[PDB]
């Protein structure tokens, strides 16, 4: 089906998923001079000390680490959110060159990659119900810039050889997602959508201001993954990002002056 290619990429998605042309699509460009400081926003509360990672898998568009979401073990709350959201998975978007790869942009600046931690609202009981609701999901977005290595990322980097091709997975227990956070939790927030099909408009986006640094050797290993399955022609998994969409009738809010 869909992908990031010339013949099946984001400009084609509306044919199968007409909400692609909807009123609250993501990602967007964050224009820092038009964002509104909102003093009523609360600090984010990230409680990941009890997180239980399970598996790591190549799904043909990205790779994801999945977590046990059967209890409140790793939760996100506060900020613009009402209620408790459980961590389900995280994944990345990255580019073929260091000057591209993020989905959100800041004053039109692209970062080398973007990390998405996907959480769902526990009032809805299961994630399938949550994606049907306007406040069903909260995705925490973190920008990656190339510089010094991020020690907390290396354990992800070292297992990617074992999930090179579409459909491969591997046990990936005891991974602590706190190692992927920047120092500051200052953020922008806006109502948006999933950035992959089905592009459901169910996401409160929380995009952190401070990027994390990763080394050139770390991001190079992202670029060695494959879109294709084993035994097919090799296409490198790169540029798996959706370009910015129209903001339309939305306000981006900032948690900081
Ligand atoms: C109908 C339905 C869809 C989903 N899909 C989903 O949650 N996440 C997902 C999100 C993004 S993103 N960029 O929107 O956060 C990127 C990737 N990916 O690229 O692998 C993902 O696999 C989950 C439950 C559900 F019932
Ligand atoms: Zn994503």
């Amino acid at each position: 089906h869909w992908g990031y290619g010339k013949h099946n990429g984001p400009e084609h998605w509306h044919k199968d998923f007409p909400i692609a042309k909807g009123e609250r699509q993501s990602p967007v460009d964050i224009d820092t001079h038009t964002a509104k400081y909102d003093p009523s926003l609360k600090p984010l509360s990230v409680s990941y000390d009890q997180a239980t990672s399970l598996r790591i898998l190549n799904n043909g568009h990205s790779f994801q680490v999945t977590f046990d979401d059967s209890q409140d073990k790793a939760v996100l709350k506060g900020g613009p959110l009402d209620g408790t959201y459980r961590l389900l998975q995280f994944h990345f978007h990255w580019g073929s060159l260091d000057g591209q790869g993020s989905e959100h942009t800041v004053d039109k600046k692209k970062y080398a990659a973007e990390l998405h931690l996907v959480h769902w609202n526990t009032k809805y009981g299961d994630v399938g119900k949550a994606v049907q609701q306007p406040d069903g999901l909260a995705v925490l977005g973190i920008f990656l810039k190339v510089g010094s290595a991020k020690p907390g990322l290396q354990k992800v980097v070292d297992v990617l050889d074992s999930i090179k091709t579409e459909g491969k997975s591997a046990d990936f227990t005891n991974f602590d997602p706190r190692g992927l956070l920047p120092e500051s939790l200052d953020y922008w927030t806006y109502p948006g959508s999933l950035t992959t099909p089905p592009l459901a408009e169910c996401v409160t986006w929380i995009v952190l201001k401070e990027p994390i640094s990763v080394s050139s050797e770390q991001v190079l290993k992202f670029r060695k993954l494959n879109f294709n399955g084993e035994g097919e022609p090799e296409e490198l998994m790169v540029d798996n990002w959706r370009p910015a969409q129209p903001l339309k009738n939305r306000q981006i809010k900032a948690s900081f002056k």
